[PDB]
């Protein structure tokens, strides 16, 4: 589900990339990428366990 969220946010970024006019929304998508990366590291720790 987190990887599908990455797909949704990158689709939103592809919607809002050209003729940029950047909203106040994409930094939450970047924080969500960091959260998914952190959860990926935690599940990597768990599969090592």
């Amino acid at each position: 589900k987190l990887q599908n969220k990455i797909n949704h946010l990158l689709k939103n970024r592809q919607e809002l990339e050209n003729f940029n006019k950047l909203p106040s929304n994409t930094i939450s998508s970047e924080n969500h990428l960091e959260e998914g990366s952190a959860l990926a590291d935690k599940l990597k720790e768990y599969i090592d366990k």
